[PDB]
């Protein structure tokens, strides 16, 4: 809508207090003109047509219950925009600038967030599995970062490409979790996970066998459920990204650390430069020894580390 840019206050799913960019036309809606040609957020109203109706509050104050799924989701939308910008010189998911939009209070008792093609969608959870899911920091960038995957590699969403597909939202809504310095971690889902069992997660990337996820090519899921195991097999990859920034030593193959940052370059390079629809894991390993030669050069530490770290996951 036309009006005037404004900022809002209001409390997130966790309770805490921050400021929104709102949109000032006789409502104060959730529409943030300071990014791009704007993000957007929608409400659903417990219902699954989308997006829904944008946003509307008579006083730029969100301090309501039904609220906090929207400020968090507006709010990190902004900060996922703002790390592609400052990190990758890269204007929203589409590289132009694309509006970005987002429904949340979608359906009732939802257990789950995603990217439809067009926009992202929140759950509300049912209050046992989930709280609303827009609560997660790294749940936000996780989906905004499968909308920068359709529009450059466009990894197919079954098998091993949609493996790396899933991995790469894990490890870029983790490095977004880093760039925020929200409590930081290597695992996903957390802040919005089980409220009632502490300490727990969805996955992780440091140790993706605490939940029963491959973390070896030679464990990898071969059958049919959850597209070939898009969410399972991303396990592979995500402890391989973790080690090439924080080391160790896996199955006896030890990797020198090289940081977060030089992961980032070195993932959205391959991710935007020689990723295909069909990559698969073995072709993931050549585009990321690539872009870290590309980078860094062919005799340099940070190629080592990578080449270490995926012998250590078993992908040649
Ligand atoms: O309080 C909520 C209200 O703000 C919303 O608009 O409709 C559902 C109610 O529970
Ligand atoms: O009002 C929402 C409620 O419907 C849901 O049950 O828990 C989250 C709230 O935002
Ligand atoms: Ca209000
Ligand atoms: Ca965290
Ligand atoms: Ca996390
Ligand atoms: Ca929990
Ligand atoms: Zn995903």
């Amino acid at each position: 809508i036309t009006g005037t840019s404004t900022v809002g206050v209001g409390r997130g799913v966790l309770g805490d207090q921050k400021n929104i960019n709102t949109t000032y036309s006789t409502y104060y809606y959730l529409q943030d003109n300071t990014r791009g040609n704007g993000i957007f957020t929608y409400d659903a109203k417990y219902r699954t047509t989308l997006p829904g109706s944008l946003w509307a509050d008579a006083d730029n104050q969100f301090f309501a219950s039904y609220d906090a799924p929207a400020v968090d989701a507006h709010y990190y939308a902004g900060v996922t925009y703002d790390y592609y910008k400052n990190v990758h010189n890269r204007l929203s998911y589409d590289g132009n600038n694309a509006a970005i939009r987002s429904s949340v209070h979608y359906s009732q008792g939802y257990n789950n967030a995603f990217w439809n093609g067009s926009q992202m969608v929140y759950g509300d959870g049912d209050g046992q599995t989930f709280i609303p899911l827009s609560g997660g920091i790294d749940v936000v960038a996780h989906e905004l970062t499968h909308a920068v995957t359709d529009y450059t590699a466009g990894l197919i969403y079954q098998n091993e490409s949609g493996a790396i597909n899933e991995a790469i939202s894990d490890i870029f809504g983790t490095l977004v979790e880093f760039y925020a310095n929200k409590n930081p971690d290597w695992e996903i889902g957390e802040d919005v996970y089980t409220p009632g069992i502490s300490g727990d997660s969805l996955r992780s990337m440091s140790d993706p066998a605490k939940y029963g996820d491959p973390d070896h090519y030679s464990k990898r899921y071969t059958g049919t459920q959850d597209n070939g195991g898009v969410h399972i097999n991303s396990g592979i990859i995500n402890k391989a990204a973790y080690l090439i920034s924080q080391g160790g030593t896996h199955y006896g193959v030890s990797v020198v650390g090289i940081g977060r940052d030089k992961l980032g370059k070195i993932f959205y390079r391959a991710l935007t430069q020689y990723l295909t629809p069909t990559s698969n894991f073995s072709q993931l390993r050549a585009a990321a020894v690539q872009s870290a030669t590309d980078l860094y050069g062919s005799t340099s530490q940070e190629v080592a580390s990578v080449k270490q770290a995926f012998d250590a996951v078993g992908v040649k």
